[PDB]
């Protein structure tokens, strides 16, 4: 039962969370299930996580035959599933420059990694957005840009400097000779899908690489080709320094990873970081089926399609709680006219659909690759009277 | 060939672990296979991570069907794994207190978890020893007491201050009542696997409850009944107020957590810290995995009778190049009369043995749990020709 699971949670589980409102049992695709039997859409993904949805046979057999082969052995020792992920993300990324990969186990993670790279310039400021979301370690939380989730473990490490998402002078001004790097989500996630300005990407760089600061671009959550290409960042014509990447790289199983490119990916030498579960044989494993799918089955293509089709379909809603839908690919916000996003979170899951109150006006979306559309077709049709449930 | 791995290898990984001299294709139990069909002894288990060996039936089986039943939700949803992995831990420490816990992936984000209770407690000093090792995220190597992998990074989150490990006096001097917390290995691991005097570890509860003051025990390397308890420091009769696991909790699966007793349980309210990954169903199936398989073969047990013959043996060699044995159960290290650590761990592996140079006078063995009588006695005969290729 629902309860006597959330009675164990609450006896046993540190509190950072909060009580879960639903206990799950099983899923299969885009469909979970919960302890009670009842079925919901899955439209969320475990905030961008299962881009192959539950239970995905390429995912399965990955990991099946890697544990019956060799599992963990550290980076003491090479191991080809690494190796070989390494390879196909620098493919992925196409920089015309010598590209290097470090493996972690989190989105976290990774960013520490670029933040420990970001002080081998010489360099100690950093600049980040308001409102971005780079992690929760104390480190990858400096960057974070959220004061009330920052103030009560302070003093973090320095030294930060936060301006407004997508504006170009506040960015200018901020940085200058002493900056280190520059920390960007190419859409801000955790925020609301922000999506910043037609040129903001192209001018960071320009600035970054003027005043000879390290752009970062922070895509675990806006990679593994939700935004209609591999790395959202793709779509603006730029080349970072540092990228990082992690929730679906490995299609729920937890890997991280940061890649730098040109000097950047000669920062590191040996002795100054690790990670003992980093590249792991059996999360490697899972990363490459997943990198697999998406090409074979051309799923970055359908996300730009399916997600462009899933805007249409609730912009043509005409609902009047709806202000308008923004995102790429399948990375959506539904910008409300008012703020009912997490009464709309508890009536959609009401008529059996998982969405996230990503503010307190902003209903994020984040659905697994291998959604059916008729999945989506449903959710429109059922969102007007979720929202006005939600009023 | 390993020479076409460590092409592979050096063309695309960042050189943060220099390029690993052996290529692993293979491993079963406490025997791994490198590209070119040579066999090893695992005597060092991926650094104590290995806790079953590979290819164990027990771990395979639990992936294998969580896997088919549910993979990654996040915590925005209650799932039964990671609540069973959370309540088994728990009954593990065996504290007094109401304990709770945060799942998390690593060692690093699991002292990261305990630095940012420390936060809480409305202090912001912490005490920790010289050559502790602690983890490499920002936060976790302030903790850290190697200057030459710290100093790069500067500055590092504060105000830490390192003190000989084992120094009763000093630590008293060092803890007062602006002491957010201790963190103390029970046994350092990286250092050399250096153990504490009697009476240390009571000591230091003794100062850090007097002073107000928290201890955090990290166990991310001693744990998993490596020493023959399940916890080390439950050989000196202490509950700390913070333990940290990670390494072996997943027998291979990237898992960390962070165990809190009493008042310090209570720190962390909604919204003050998370992980995407944190406590998953597949990982923490893995790691519920590993705790059945301790408790139905006795493993913990039987770490301290291998742990004793295998220390008897190596000091019954007499071996000139030994100064002494050091550690616990399936923890340790080998003390040697001059610097050929790193010698005698590649003439180890000439002879098909995998050990680790843990400091230039210190050879360290982290055996999995399930390794033989039979392949640690081969050892020990093997050892003398080994320390003589040595020197």
């Amino acid at each position: 039962t629902t309860a006597t699971m959330r009675q164990r949670w609450q006896a046993v589980m540190m509190n950072n969370y909060g009580t879960p409102p639903i206990a799950l049992a099983s899923g299969d695709g885009a469909v979970v299930t919960d302890v009670d039997g009842r079925t919901y859409i899955d439209l969320l993904g475990g905030i961008a996580v299962n881009v192959l949805g539950h239970r995905h046979p390429a995912v399965i057999e990955a990991v099946t035959r890697q544990m019956s082969t060799l599992g963990h052995t550290s980076n003491l020792y090479a191991t080809e599933p690494g190796i070989a992920l390494a390879e196909e993300l620098v493919a992925l990324l196409g920089a015309d420059q010598r590209t290097r990969v470090f493996f972690c186990n989190s989105g976290a993670e990774a960013n520490e990694a670029a933040f420990k790279l970001s002080r081998l310039t010489g360099r100690t400021k950093l600049v980040a957005a308001h409102d971005a979301f780079h992690g929760r370690t104390m480190g990858s939380l400096a960057l974070t840009g959220q004061p009330a989730k920052q103030t009560p473990f302070a003093p973090l490490p320095g030294d930060v400097t936060h301006v407004g998402y997508g504006d170009v002078d506040a960015l200018a001004a901020a940085v200058d000779d002493h900056t280190a790097a520059v920390f960007l989500e190419p859409i801000m996630g955790e925020s609301g899908v922000v999506v910043p300005p037609a040129g903001y990407l192209a001018a960071a760089r320009d600035i970054t690489a003027r005043r000879g600061a390290l752009l970062v671009l922070d895509e675990v959550q806006t990679g593994m080709g939700r935004t209609g290409a591999f790395f959202a960042h793709q779509h603006d014509g730029i080349t970072p320094d540092v990228v990082t990447l992690a929730k679906g790289l490995g299609g729920g199983l937890p890997i991280g990873a940061c890649l730098a490119v040109g000097p950047a990916a000669e920062l590191l030498t040996p002795g100054l970081h690790g990670s003992t579960f980093g590249g792991n044989p059996v999360c490697a494993a899972a990363a490459l089926a997943v990198l697999r799918v998406l090409a074979s089955d051309g799923l970055v293509r359908r996300a730009e399609v399916l997600g462009k089709s899933l805007r249409h379909g609730i912009e043509a809603l005409g609902h009047p709680l709806i202000d308008h839908v923004r995102g790429r690919g399948l990375l959506l916000g539904i910008a409300l006219t008012a703020p009912h996003a997490k009464d709309a979170e508890a009536t959609a899951r009401d008529a059996g659909y998982l969405v996230n109150a990503a503010a307190p006006d902003v209903i994020r979306l984040a659905p697994p690759l291998i959604i059916a559309e008729a999945q989506l077709d449903g959710f429109v049709a059922a969102l007007p009277a979720i929202l006005d449930r939600a009023v």
